[PDB]
């Protein structure tokens, strides 16, 4: 009988009781942007628009996961640790002796279906679990656990442990925050995904900048993530969500997102935003996958990708969702190594960037440039390479 909407407001004029008085419900008041997620009856949407302090009324759109089980491969047919082909393709393993991600100030937030937080090849890296489903922020593990599989697979491509079992991530020492914004079927509301972005900025302690110095990502006094990774996509561009992507970007957080799997001519949202790295998928032959949405920023392995899967298991998945965490891994290695040497993180940088002084510039100039020379609509700048990116970072 009610509909979910996201109102952008003037905080000094807006009275939430007025929503309540028209038979509405306050779902979530954002700490970092001037907006509130509310449920209202249909009849009331008109009233909302007129109420004092309400500047925009946006409806709640849907995004979905961007990984599916592979047509080809299977599980980890081997009790030893396997290095999935993708981890090698992005030249991660040689980097680990310089850093594997385990620099204390670095956390990577993965906004997905949740995580199997007990998985033996993941657990020691899972630093915090949260769920924002239906706009209720929960840190009960039973609410944060993965009921799909996809988030556990994505998290394993970034950070599965480097040991003698399972698989291994691009950044196998990096601390992960699993932020569950998608349900058991892989579907999520934009309102929950924006709440998840907020949570990755706030971190475990619920405060963005606890010491007031204006540094959030790359402040060891705070517990903000440095990378937000979204292996998901929807078709709408909404102002409140972009407002949140901007808060994370201004916080110094690198945001990375799947381009989409529809062979479409451009990326889905939030990948399509300027402030987000859109990632396409290649296969084990260096061909762009036919399903990969075009004009990404970079590309990475996304076909026939073995990783962790719930109940202490392993599965082979495909999609731009699988490509995304390879790039999130590489970004974590860049920021870890950058901080380890300089005692701060590097700036995020722009889509455009070709300087060795920003994360995005480094990723671009060190990518393996495939297909047409330079940036192209299939590969973007090319396949990310961690070993070269770290060398560029420290140079
Ligand atoms: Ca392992
Ligand atoms: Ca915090
Ligand atoms: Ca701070
Ligand atoms: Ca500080
Ligand atoms: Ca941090
Ligand atoms: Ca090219």
């Amino acid at each position: 009988n009610t509909i979910r909407v996201i109102v952008s407001v003037d905080k000094a004029k807006f009275n939430p009781h007025e929503v309540l008085g028209i038979g509405g419900h306050i779902v979530y008041q954002f700490k970092l942007i001037p907006a509130v997620v509310v449920d209202v009856p249909a009849n009331a949407v008109g009233k909302l628009k007129k109420m004092p302090g309400v500047e925009k009324v946006e409806f709640d759109h849907q995004a979905v996961l961007l990984g599916k089980p592979s047509w080809l491969g299977g599980g980890s047919t081997q009790p030893a640790q396997t290095i999935p082909w993708g981890i090698e393709r992005v030249k991660a393993p040689s980097v680990w002796s310089i850093t594997d991600g385990s620099v204390s100030v670095i956390q990577v937030a993965v906004l997905d279906t949740g995580v199997d937080y007990d998985h033996p090849d993941l657990a020691a890296n899972i630093a915090w679990c949260v769920s924002t489903l239906r706009g209720k922020v929960s840190t009960k593990l039973r609410d944060c656990a993965d009921q799909n599989g996809h988030g556990t697979h994505v998290i394993g491509t970034i950070a599965a442990l480097n040991n003698d079992i399972g698989v291994v991530g691009v950044a196998p020492g990096v601390q992960i925050y699993s932020v569950r914004v998608l349900d058991a079927r892989g579907s999520g509301s934009y309102s929950d995904i924006a709440i998840g972005i907020e949570q990755a900025i706030l971190g475990p302690d619920g405060v963005a900048d606890k010491d007031g110095d204006g540094i959030i990502a790359g402040d060891p006094d705070d517990d903000a993530a440095e990378v937000i990774s979204m292996s998901l996509g929807g078709p709408a561009d909404d102002s409140y969500l972009y407002d949140m992507i901007i808060q994370a970007y201004n916080a110094g957080i690198v945001i990375v997102a799947a381009s989409g799997n529809e062979g479409a001519p451009s990326p889905s949202y939030p990948a399509a935003y300027p402030e987000v790295i859109a990632v396409g998928a290649i296969d084990s032959n260096d061909n762009i996958a036919s399903f990969s949405n075009r004009q990404p920023e970079v590309s990475a392995p996304g076909v026939d990708i073995l990783s962790t899967y719930p109940d202490d298991s392993y599965e082979t998945l495909m999609g731009t969702a699988m490509a995304t965490p390879h790039v999130s891994g590489v970004v974590a290695l860049i920021q870890a190594a950058y901080y380890q040497k300089y005692g701060k993180i590097a700036p995020v940088g722009t889509f455009d960037d070709i300087s060795k002084n920003t994360v995005r510039g480094i990723l671009h100039i060190t990518a393996d440039d495939l297909g047409p020379t330079g940036w192209d609509a299939d590969y973007g700048y090319g396949v990310v390479r961690a070993a070269l990116a770290v060398q560029a970072a420290l140079g």
